[PDB]
């Protein structure tokens, strides 16, 4: 059997999306593998990378690492069925939301400015259901809210779609422990998509 | 006429319930206050008090500040059973020594946690997609299928295991006019009509 202990460390929005549903099958087929999950930012997680046998951040490949890229979100801005309604910001690396900035300028008639700053982009999903204001959310976190409250209409920068990638870190030597060499493998296989 | 920026730390779960709530109301009655949210354990809150006007956490009043009771919130046990994984997240030890307390008590098997993690909120996701069971407490127990799921309530001698959450703050801070109306409009909210 395959067991240890694994020590996995990611992305906020990542652990309340991928992650379980990545867990449930690894539990699946490693039940006697005992898990541990710690969720934070993505300068956190590289900051504490010796805490942890894999990472799973947002952003870029991160340094003297193995580095599996994992997927790609597309953004949506997303508002009541609008510059007067006060726009909520998470925190995230610069050059991200100096996208997002930019983007709000171009397309709207305000100057950006955020009223609502928060740190997690699951608190920022959560302030758009209760209505404190508008935002712009990556897709994977888009689920559950409803469409006939709000209008989402999609991110492109020139005609680009503004897109976040996410991406798995590990030591490569790591890959000795069984219960890591399983979770990366089972990681490979579970980004991939049937109908490609 | 109140304005300038408010800086609110509170535990992760809040962030997602209480929060959102909070703050429609507040931003509706005092629109140029600029808000400021961070998240996390109520340790590392305590830890960065100093960063704060205000924090909301859960577990005890905070030492050497004004606290506010807010509310309590009961537990539940919910399962699709000893034989699925148990899911923990991260407290202080009284209380999760109270859930390992209880399954013992009133399950066969012997504690044990086979998956842990740090956020409730990401307990409860792992709960939905069917990784294991666990206990939550009630205020995050929103969008769980009634179909998918039973939902058995959690007591210790028949007395509810509950948990109590905190409003703590320095009371000279009340001098900032947007913090002297935040702590009053949670003063007003955490009230129950009935």
């Amino acid at each position: 059997e395959v067991n240890g202990t694994i020590s996995i460390g990611c992305s906020s929005l990542i652990g309340q999306t991928l992650l379980p549903e990545v867990l449930s099958l690894y539990n699946a087929q490693f039940p006697n593998v005992e898990i541990q999950v710690q969720v934070g930012s993505t300068e956190q997680i590289k900051a504490n990378h010796r805490d942890y046998h894999v990472m799973i951040t947002r952003g870029n490949k991160v340094m003297n690492l193995a580095n599996t890229h994992l997927f790609n979100d597309d953004h949506y801005f997303i508002f009541p069925k609008v510059t007067k309604l006060p726009f909520i910001e998470f925190q995230a690396d610069p050059i991200y939301i100096n996208q997002i900035k930019q983007w709000y300028n171009d397309n709207l008639e305000q100057d950006y400015h955020a009223t609502i700053t928060v740190d997690q982009v699951a608190t920022c999903k959560e302030m758009l259901i209760s209505g404190v204001g508008v935002t712009i959310l990556p897709e994977i976190m888009m689920k559950n809210i409803s469409k006939e409250q709000f209008e989402f209409e999609k991110v492109e920068i020139d005609n680009e779609p503004l897109i976040r990638s996410t991406f798995m870190s590990y030591d490569p030597s790591m890959l000795q422990l069984p219960q890591v060499d399983s979770f990366v493998n089972l990681m490979a296989s579970f980004v991939e998509q049937p109908k490609a």
